[PDB]
């Protein structure tokens, strides 16, 4: 039970420059006190000082919460511009996020810039909304007694956690309840198709194409059903971002913050040093590794043994992945964005590149480099001195079961003083990244599309890995997560882009290991082909049928609009009137 | 010289049935004369019975332009709703609409159906505008003058004849502005390439891929420019269509006019069996001709007999399609369609496969059956009696050279009374149907796309044959067609769709007769693999280069939007004002 705070801000103050950290406190309250918010300072933990904000009067908060609704009518996410109408109320997802922005925007658009990175708050560490932690035990309560999640439930993480968090155990949900289809003719490939079927891997790419579509018209429902439709729009300047000068695009009076995009370029282009030099060390490590379980296997009981390196390179994974996703990072605060959104996608791309490579080169590998070419493995054993089918199969099960296995270890098990010490608990605590989850998510659809026809039976494992990540992800939003600032998206964004790339690469990648393992270049270019241009029809048939179907958006919009719903002269004095023109017609007819 | 005439209606009364004609010709005057429209009945050719039809007074003109630039606002193509601000004025292209809509609306949305086809207006023939020969005259001689045209040719051609002939005019001159790129590569390939060039297909793809993106960017340029930026949402009702009931959909109050979509379906089912049999008797034909010409090239003078059949073919091409053409029509009219967008869309696509067919399907045999396949032919001179692989390079000559020539032949050279005769004579003329225009520039458009790689030179004559063009179907419309009724359009419309079809094969043909007339299944699909392949990324690389553009409809809509533009109360209690807050946190500092 909190006592009414809306934000709790850090203020590491250190012994080594209290001084300067001293006045810049009071610069903080006063930039706090202007906006109209309530302060109330307390004692920290190691040498800190939290500041405890919320609304000084309701009145000052409904004039800025209408002057919000009146900027997202104007840019075009709102259907009508609405102050005592507020009996659509104020959910504490937004009511937060207008809180954030009070703190955080400048005092150009009516607030106080405590932006923690740039200006001269440098000794503020975070400011976080804190946790209802009765709301946090119902909903686990409640998650983990249910075996299917109605959209009431979304409904109340959007109305608490805000839309990002939202959006995502939306596309969860959809994502698992779709993993039902694959997963049922996935077991019966695996009971009675033999082994790499090709029936299977079109059935695959059509589940693809049919999951991504459905997804990208429920993600729109789900955002007219919202009030978050057409978010992207809105760029959201990014408080980190350095400057050189100031100029005057001559369309608008605003004075736009330049920087050469060529210096921007200058450094993207460090990307691919970085890249080829990933990929290089990661092609090295996964070549050993082959290597050593081959000489394993060929050298001697069980087969157990034999892709013990691989589970120990997933196991790697993890490490090695992570510490080059800390080098994205730096690589994404190198190049300048003048944007939110464009330093996501940028970040998410790279975190995307970084995890395909970590995550499928060794399948990559052992599916198109060791079985067709069997003969640039000779090096191998001749390193190690002191052609199997269905070892694309075997590394696929080893993959599937194993990964799921490390993430669940790495995610899971790894009158005023309690509220104040529970506070003080909450600040150690890491913040929420939605980006982490869907990179998870992604990566396992990625497999499911492009390596689940060598062991057809992995999408029973993700549906199962998904169901309890369901749970798994709101266990460690509720308690091993400070509550993320509400954000407000209208689409998961650029992964949406990535699970297209994953389904396309699929429809090459799932058929052309159908040929190599079952048994000549023209059949397997004639294979690509086929099913490459079988995706690509089958995508067109179900953009075309979900483009008829009616979408509750287009019928609620609708609605709303119908409910806002001499001689050049005498030619015409010669028969002015009206019964003389039917006259005249008369006689006309009569002559003729 | 008109004598302000607006519009003009046939009303054919025949004597056989005149009676029933008679009483109905009142049934017309009073149903203008409610609407506001001063009539003139005048002497008809052919037992007929001409009326004019103007504005009685400009009040009620204003006014219904007042609603009718409302009812625009309201569905979105307009930026802000506006009734003495006419100083956007009324260009004859809109006022001519307006006038359209009043004879044509029903009563229901303010005007009168006069509709010459469903209602009891069986006797009203046509209901057209009347030509400005002056107009005409000044822009035939200003564009028989001019190698260039700017945009101010296109905007006059807005003005006067609405936005379906300026976008056609304007894709038109874009088209043959890009046909220039090709044309120089092409003489290039030709000079110095050799024969079947593989990096002249990949230029044509590019090529091809870049001007498709820039028209679509350009279209939507012009359509911003243009006050039409978004009317293809605006669905508008065919007179013709045919209903059973009237039904309510629970969305709106409006009582729809339903028709079941099986019904309809079962009707549209018969296009595959119409569609079989076309291309089965074009098939026989192609293969009668080829076998027909290959036996006068093998037993015997000039190399021009030999593909004499060919000329024939495409010489019977305007005869034989355009039959077709009718039938499409007729079965275009048997499947009903509520929409005029719907119905456009499909007599499109209809046209669009029959000629498909009629005009590639010979190239497509001489090119992927004859020489791949050269024993299939055998029974070719087994019949008439009484492999070069240049065989597709003087094929896409005569294809291209002479076809031009039956186009232009079939286009280009086959004080009250001089107005009544003038408007008499105005009535026997075609109306003027831009469909047939953009289905010969599609058309033109797929032959260089998937067929100009045989002969390189065929860029050159096309671009002649545009520039000829341009003023071809200028004259066509001021001489030989009556003025078309201005409508409006944001697009070319399916056309488009055509275009990129057309784009995407022509990557998978041209490279593909590379292969095939150069020398093994597995290069040509490893060619054609690497061709669909370098389209593809292409294509995605030219959409993100024009997406970062900053084209005007953009600044111009952001520009105009800117225009727009107790112990759990006693937590506070400690501290509640200014002065003892910084107080208090300076001696917590001091303390710790
Ligand atoms: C080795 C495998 C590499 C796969 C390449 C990544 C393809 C998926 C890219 C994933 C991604 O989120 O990037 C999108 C665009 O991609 C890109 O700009 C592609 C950049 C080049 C990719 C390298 C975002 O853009 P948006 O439109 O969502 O905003
Ligand atoms: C390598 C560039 C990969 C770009 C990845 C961006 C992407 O989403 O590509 C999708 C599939 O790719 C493709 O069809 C073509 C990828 C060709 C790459 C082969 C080399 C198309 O997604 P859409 O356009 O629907 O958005
Ligand atoms: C033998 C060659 C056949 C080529 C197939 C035609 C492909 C181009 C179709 C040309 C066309 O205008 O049709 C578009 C859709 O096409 C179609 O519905 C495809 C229908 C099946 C094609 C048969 C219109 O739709 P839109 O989105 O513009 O409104
Ligand atoms: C046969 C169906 C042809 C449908 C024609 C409709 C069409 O425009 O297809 C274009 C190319 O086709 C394709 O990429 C795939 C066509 C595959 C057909 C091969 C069989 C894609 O145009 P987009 O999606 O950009 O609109
Ligand atoms: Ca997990
Ligand atoms: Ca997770
Ligand atoms: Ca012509
Ligand atoms: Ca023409």
């Amino acid at each position: 039970s909190n006592f009414g705070v809306d934000f709790v801000i850090h203020y590491k103050v250190p012994a080594a420059e209290r001084d300067e950290a001293e006045a810049g406190f009071v610069q903080l309250i006063r930039a706090l006190t202007t906006v109209g918010l309530a302060t109330e300072v307390r004692h920290g933990e190691n040498e800190s000082l939290l500041v405890f904000v919320k609304v000084a009067s309701p009145d000052l908060f409904a004039k800025q919460v209408y002057r919000a609704r009146l900027g997202d009518w104007l840019h075009g996410v709102r259907v009508s511009a609405p102050a005592q109408a507020l009996q659509e109320p104020v959910v504490e997802a937004e009511r937060l996020r207008l809180i954030y922005l009070m703190i955080t925007k400048p005092h150009n658009e009516g607030g106080a810039g405590v932006t923690p990175t740039n200006a001269k708050w440098k000794h503020v560490e975070s400011i976080f909304p804190l946790h209802s932690h009765s709301f946090n035990k119902e909903w686990i309560k409640k998650w983990s007694s249910k075996y299917t999640l109605e959209q009431t439930d979304i409904d109340n993480i959007r109305d608490k956690f805000g839309e990002s968090v939202a959006f995502y155990f939306a596309f969860l949900r959809s994502y698992f309840r779709f993993l039902v289809i694959p997963s049922a003719f996935g077991f019966g490939a695996w009971l009675l198709l033999g082994q790499f079927s090709y029936l299977y891997a079109l059935l695959c790419g059509l589940w693809s194409v049919v999951f991504f579509e459905y997804w990208k018209k429920q993600e729109v429902d789900l955002a007219v059903q919202w009030g978050v439709r057409g978010v992207s729009s809105i760029q959201q300047s990014r408080p980190e971002f350095e400057w050189e000068h100031e100029a005057e695009d001559p369309i608008t009076g605003e004075p736009v913050k330049v920087y050469p995009p060529m210096k921007r370029v200058k450094t993207q282009l460090l990307q691919i040093p970085f890249a080829l030099a990933c990929v290089v060390a990661l092609g090295a490590l996964i070549v050993t590794c082959n290597s050593l379980e081959v000489f394993i296997n060929e050298v001697y009981g069980k087969q157990y043994l034999g892709f013990l390196p691989t589970i120990f390179l997933v196991i790697g994974t993890p490490t090695i992945s992570g510490v080059l996703m800390g080098a994205a990072e730096k690589l994404n605060a190198m190049e300048n964005y003048a944007t939110v959104d464009a330093h996501d996608a940028a970040l998410i791309q790279k975190q995307f590149v970084l995890n395909f490579m970590t995550s499928y080169m060794a399948l990559f590998f052992t599916a198109f480099v060791y079985i067709p070419f069997g003969h640039i493995l000779h090096p191998f054993l001749n390193f190690w001195r002191a052609i199997n089918p269905a070892r694309i199969s075997n590394q696929m099960f080893y993959f599937t079961v194993t990964p799921q296995i490390v993430n669940f270890a790495t995610e899971v098990v790894v009158e005023e003083a309690e509220f104040l010490q529970r506070v003080r608990e909450e600040c150690t605590l890491e913040e929420y990244d939605v980006s982490g989850d869907y990179r998870e998510m992604v990566m396992q659809f990625g497999y499911v599309a492009m390596f689940s026809v060598a062991w057809p039976l992995a999408a029973c494992c993700f549906l199962v890995n998904n169901w309890v990540e369901l749970r798994s992800d709101a266990l460690k939003i509720a308690i091993s997560s400070r509550r993320p600032i509400p954000w407000r998206t209208d689409s998961i964004g650029p992964w949406l882009t990535a699970l297209s790339f994953l389904s396309w690469l699929g429809s090459i990648t799932s058929s052309a290991i159908v040929y190599l393992c079952s048994n000549k270049a023209w059949g397997l270019l004639l294979s690509i082909l086929f099913a490459e241009h079988f995706y690509l029809v089958v995508q067109l048939a179900v953009r075309f049928v979900l483009s008829k179907l009616d979408s509750p958006g287009l019928q609620k919009e609708r609605k709303e609009r119908f409910q806002t719903k001499t001689p050049e002269e005498m030619f015409w004095q010669r028969q002015r009137g009206m019964q003389e023109t039917i006259e005249i017609g008369r006689r006309m007819i009569e002559q003729q």
